[PDB]
């Protein structure tokens, strides 16, 4: 008894239903859309979670963003007085009626009705845009792909650029950015953690096949604590080759230590490289302190369980990891 | 009851004014008992006795005195000015059991004086600039230490301990570095190659200083030995920097500052343990030494607690003390895993 709401940020086409399916997957069971509902439905539930996406929320559809000049990123294009009080209502233990927005054909389908979950996870570009929404959220997280990452990838998930021709789009990203800079972005300053996907720094790489991952983490929370190595509160560099762990072409180095993030204290955990040989990381793994893992090899456990997974061979899959066993303690912590 | 133990041999490289005594001196303290002259004898003797260690300064094997090396136009550096035969067979002659008759460089008469006897201790140390000059002493050494000073801290160790300020002289006469620098370079630096253990004392990294105060300091371990085995840092065999807290141990500026990693040694294989800049107060080191693996420590505060029975030793409060003491602690396990 007692519903649990998390709320994850992040963008379209940078690998937020993977972190979906990594935090889901810790309490095992895979989410699934309503059986009979909408075939264009965005919620998908599970046992014990439930996961809304919040274009559901969107006031204006396809042609009534189009006629206001307003992209899906904007405030103004959102309905955030129905996403307060349903979010509300169904942590209250109430069910709720609630919209699709249908991706397929820009139009806002009927509902859909949901029921009161154990954990209820809102993920979209505006979780924590409302002050009222936003206090209704027991834990935060952000997913932040920087621009040369993000840019990258989208030169290529299009279809090998195979459109539109050369590139020449490039501005997709003109039209979804300056949206994208004011009001999705701002929204990490008070994420409890975050997860940033950067350049790598050992080699170059035009393709963002390389990453270098920062887990960035409020101190002082008394729903999680940060994880650590090996020596909390200090500052650490710490090349794991090239025995215990396989390391090919792109190393790996790890760093860890405090730093501040938008005027406030943040311990960071960082990785950049790339592993050749899963397992092993349970060696990282031994040296990670504070994982709020149950069992000793949960973290490799969890990434061998989800294997096959994008990312699942850098920094990007084992934050993830770590920061979905953080929100099974945030739950555990609060329901009894 | 019968015997009898036998000898083990420590040898260590070292210039002088480089704190080779203080070295000695955390060497020697991990055995207990503070070694002395032998008494009665040569009032000038070079020798210090102690119940676990007996420590031979090889000036007293100079085959030419003071006056000597003036007329042949070379330094006490030079290999020329040695009698590696003799310590050859006098180190031969304490490690098997016997007694020797040693000379006695007298260092401030300049000349070499009558022998006095010296018997097989249950630990040797020679010490001083050719302990590993000649091929037939150093594999009759157990373990091989060098203490390598490099130019900028000597120099500016010697700017202070003579002229701008502190000493008397002038700045022009301190290129007496100038002279027997040829010497150091060619005939002493080469030894450092073959040491199993090495301390590097180099330039800090972390804040300008001109005078050798805030140091940057190397012990470089060979890697393989029957004998020891190399501290390490975390986790054995990774490269790592590591700043520690701040709160858990107390600086003012620079701070501190942590590497380990593997590296090569003039083509050898070897782990290096790297400790920059000064900590203020002695008793928290047990931090540092809380992370430090293999140290050859029996209990767990005894590098700290060795270091604060010495506390008043230069270099208490960087990596020189550190090191020094640790490498007390791997002398005494290679003597231990000999003995047994």
């Amino acid at each position: 008894d007692k519903t649990v709401v998390i709320g994850l940020a992040a963008d379209s086409g940078c690998g937020k239903s993977t972190f979906m399916r990594r935090m889901t997957s810790i309490f095992g069971g895979v989410p699934k859309p309503p059986a009979g509902g909408n075939p264009d439905s965005n919620t998908l539930i599970s046992d014990m979670t439930t996961v809304i996406c919040l274009d559901d929320y969107h006031c204006l559809d396809r042609n009534g963003r189009k006629v206001k000049g307003v992209t899906a990123l904007a405030p103004e294009a959102q309905n955030f007085d129905l996403m307060y009080n349903q979010v509300k209502a169904l942590k209250e233990g109430k069910s709720v009626d609630k919209p699709i927005y249908n991706h397929v054909s820009g139009l806002i389908d009927a509902p859909e009705k949901i029921e009161s979950p154990p954990i209820l996870v809102i993920e979209g570009l505006h979780p924590f845009y409302d002050k009222r929404v936003a206090e209704l959220l027991d834990f935060k997280i952000y997913l932040d792909i920087s621009d040369d990452i993000k840019f990258a990838w989208k030169i290529q998930r299009d279809m090998a650029e195979r459109g539109h021709s050369l590139e020449s789009i490039k501005s997709s990203i003109a039209a979804r950015k300056p949206d994208f800079d004011a009001y999705i972005d701002p929204q990490k300053k008070d994420a409890d953690m975050i997860i940033q996907v950067l350049p790598t720094q050992l080699v170059p790489d035009d393709k963002g096949q390389y990453l270098r991952v920062r887990l960035i983490m409020k101190e002082g929370s008394k729903m999680f604590d940060p994880v650590y190595l090996f020596d909390e509160g200090s500052t650490i560099s710490w090349i794991p080759c090239g025995r215990k762990l396989t390391c090919s072409f792109p190393g790996i180095k790890m760093f860890y230590g405090p730093d501040t993030w938008y005027g406030q204290e943040v311990s960071v955990l960082e990785m950049d490289g790339q592993f050749d040989k899963l397992e092993e990381l349970i060696y990282v793994e031994s040296h990670l302190s504070n994982t709020s893992a149950k069992f000793y090899g949960e973290i490799t456990q969890q990434m061998l369980k989800n294997s096959g997974f994008p990312g699942s061979n850098n920094g990007t899959g084992l934050f993830q990891t770590i920061v979905g066993l953080k929100v099974r303690e945030v739950y555990e912590r609060i329901v009894k």
